[PDB]
DNA sequence: TGAGGTAGTAGGTTGTA
DNA sequence: ACAACCTACTACCTC
């Protein structure tokens, strides 16, 4: 069983490839106009870059732009500029052999295919992303299969056969090259500002998810979710078809494996958790043991009456549901009592209350102050317009009061109360031990039980409890997690904190996260660095070994200032960047019977850069998503930090459902939108503390 | 909004001899 | 202008 990558390398080195160079006079978007035109008359793959433009061969028509100088020379390797112009220069050759002798289209980002399926007047058309880079003097080539969406008739179709112009229906500029979206008749739909019309003979309707019908959205749904082996089998075809017509750089007659690529592989194993001892999975140890760090719990419940109005189900029953969660809870040894306030606002919460909640909810904040609350406020009323349930709820409730709360709809009451029809309950539940016993215990055949379980959690998490820990330590102390967010012109920033190699308190900065501007001053990381380093010190009475630092995207912070910082108190640290979306694929090929298969906890190594898998998903769900692991200082090995990343990412402690990205980056990110929303305000504290899932 | 996974749509932020 | 990220939204399936 050999490892494969969507990737290859080319057998020709950097600096033994023939090209012509041609410098014009003294910007980034310069002599694109020429070299368009040169494009036009000489017919020939070219590349520019600033005010430089190269190709492989001579070319004739001059077309009245003279050059200043003209040369036959090689490209100096160690300047980035001319490793940049020939990666331009080779994709262009490549989509200029693929538009000539495979006849593709260079739409928006990809290079749109043949079409694959029609479902009901719609066409879903294969595209591939292609990407050059230059590697020690190496030429890599990586791609990416992907899919894009199509209705098959213009506005003309419609028009013809009666219908309406709606003023809000979406339209698009469906055309080569570029694409924009906004009895002869004319439009006059703005594409962004600016006031544009056309002959309604070319714009055709968008094919998105959320305006396509409920019958063709299952099958293209259906259609776009491949297995590994379909998928990798496509993208290599055309990969090996375009190199068939491919002249100016040589690959090997197997180019695809990891051998070939120069990566070296690694097969990391399962942790194991810690809740009172070691369990070898989480979802045993939630099963039948009990918590790492219980505690006692006050509840509140948030009862409104549509919910009983609109859906023949009573408060009785919202109780008898929240006695089987407190006998599920004191199971495991965590104490969850219902608070008696609920008296002075019995009966509210009607339709009036959720249509001018801006006005009728301060006076609620003594009734659930010092609990959790857990709503079970309408869908309808959450997600309809002009009333906000959810919005409002928690940009009131978290946003300013600092009050947890849990959100449950109707779906899973109804889903509960169906399961106990079919199990012959719903006779009598609360208030009877042993027909909640009952209860719990036909509970744990079906799946719902992972819903109940992910309730708890989520009250858990959000009341100070851990529920479980790393068994065995990591090489690094103290991970720090920062994100960045850009939504309308507003910035911000999630920064999380995982103090201890073994977990034992993942927990949120108190830290604001709304920035003045667009990036992280260094006011922000000195104080992120040393708030966790007091955190470390008073959790553990011993000052850390040593940090590692993740990042989401690229590293754009000042490196300086961390060094400065972390020599005063003498701690080792390292830099590492978390890429999600690497438009790379993993395999494993097993030629026995030629299947391509993914394995979780798979790592591709190579220099300081590698993939790892995290996720074994099922095949009707897809296919997996490598991350990509990249160390920017040279403190530890890799291999350690890839250990430490993968073993992060088992902390799931919000969910039972294993999650791909560690706790550091997932949390993070979690935290940036929240502040991006309004959402979350900073509390101090020492214990688990994730005020947001 | 029980939660996670993955895969389409349209836009936004960098930094680049 | 180009490249490599990021975000939001929708959808389905799995536990
Ligand atoms: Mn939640």
């Amino acid at each position: 069983m050999e490892a494969y990558i969507t990737e290859m390398v080319s057998r020709e080195r950097a600096n033994e490839l023939e090209v012509y160079v041609y410098v014009f006079p003294r910007n980034y978007e310069g002599v694109y106009h020429i070299m368009r035109a040169w494009q036009r008359a000489n017919d020939l793959p070219l590349a520019y870059n600033q005010h430089t433009i190269m190709a492989f061969s001579p070319v004739r028509h001059m077309c009245g732009y003279t050059p200043m100088e003209t040369q036959k020379r090689h490209i100096n390797i160690d300047s980035p500029f001319e490793r940049a112009l020939l990666e331009r220069l080779i994709k262009n050759s490549l989509i200029f052999t693929a538009e000539r002798h495979l006849h593709a289209k260079r739409v928006g980002h990809a290079l749109r295919l043949n079409q694959v399926q029609q479902i009901r007047q719609v066409i879903i058309y294969e595209a591939i992303e292609l990407y050059v880079n230059i590697i020690e003097n190496r030429i890599s080539i990586g791609f990416h299969l992907t899919h894009q969406f199509e209705y098959v008739y213009t506005l003309q179709s419609m028009i013809e056969q009666g219908k309406t112009i709606r003023p809000g229906m979406r339209v698009v500029h469906s055309n080569g090259r570029q694409h924009y979206t906004y009895s002869t008749r004319v439009i006059h739909v703005r594409t962004k500002e600016q006031r544009l019309s056309y002959a309604a003979t070319l714009l055709k309707p968008l094919c998105t998810f959320e305006t396509m019908q409920p019958q063709d959205v299952l099958n293209v749904s259906k259609c776009i979710k491949l297995s590994a082996s379909k998928r990798m089998k496509c993208t290599y075809r055309w990969i090996q078809q375009l190199r068939a017509q491919y002249r100016h750089l040589t690959f090997a007659p197997n180019p695809f494996t990891i051998a070939q690529n120069g990566y070296k592989l690694d097969q990391l194993s399962t942790p194991k958790v810690h809740f009172h001892r070691d369990y070898a999975t989480v979802v045993s140890g939630m099963k039948t043991g009990k918590l790492y760090k219980g505690g006692n719990i006050k509840i509140s419940v948030l009862f409104d009456e549509d919910f009983y109005l609109k859906h023949h189900i009573t408060k009785k029953d919202i109780y008898q549901f929240i006695a089987v969660l407190q006998k599920i809870a004191i199971a495991q040894g965590v104490n969850m009592t219902i608070s008696t306030s609920t008296k002075s606002i019995t009966g509210k919460f009607t339709d009036d209350f959720f249509h001018h909640f801006t006005e009728e909810v301060e006076a609620l904040q003594p009734i659930f102050a010092q609990t959790t609350v857990l709503a079970f406020i309408t869908s309808t009323h959450l997600s309809n317009k002009k009333t906000r349930s959810y919005q409002l709820l928690k940009q009131y409730f978290g946003g300013k009061w600092d009050i947890a709360s849990q959100v449950i709809t109707e779906k899973t009451i109804e889903a509960f109360q169906k399961i106990l029809h079919k199990h012959g309950l719903k006779n009598f539940y609360p208030n009877d031990e042993q027909h909640c016993l009952r209860v719990i215990d036909v509970l744990k055949n079906e799946s719902f039980y992972y819903t109940v379980m992910n309730i708890l959690l989520g009250v858990y998490v959000k009341s100070g409890i851990q529920p479980w820990i790393l068994a065995n330590t990591t090489h690094s102390d103290c991970f720090i997690g920062i994100d960045v967010s850009h939504e309308n012109g507003n910035s911000a920033a999630g920064m999380m904190n995982v103090i201890g190699s073994q977990g034992h308190l993942i927990q949120q900065a108190p830290l604001n996260g709304i920035l003045a501007g667009e990036k992280i001053d260094d006011t922000l990381l000195a104080n992120l660095l040393k708030q966790m380093i007091k955190a470390y010190h008073t959790q553990f009475q011993r000052f850390p070994k040593h940090i590692t630092i993740h990042r989401d995207g690229f590293w754009r912070e000042h490196t300086a200032l961390v060094e400065k910082i972390m020599s005063h108190y003498e701690i080792t640290y390292d830099i590492v960047e978390i890429i999600k979306k690497p438009n790379r694929r993993m395999a494993f090929f097993n030629s026995v019977d030629n299947t391509f298969s993914t394995r979780q906890g798979t790592v591709y190594q190579r220099g300081n850069e590698a993939f790892l898998c995290a996720t074994n998903p099922q095949q009707k769900v897809g296919m997996a998503q490598p991350i990509k692991i990249h160390q920017v200082t040279k403190t530890l090995p890799f291999s350690h930090i890839i250990e430490d990343v993968y073993n992060l990412s088992f902390l799931h402690i919000h969910a039972m459902n294993k999650m791909r990205l560690p706790a550091t980056i997932h949390y993070a990110d979690l935290s940036a939108t929240a502040y991006q929303r309004g959402q979350v305000m900073p509390r101090s504290g020492n214990q688990t503390n994730l005020p947001f899932v």
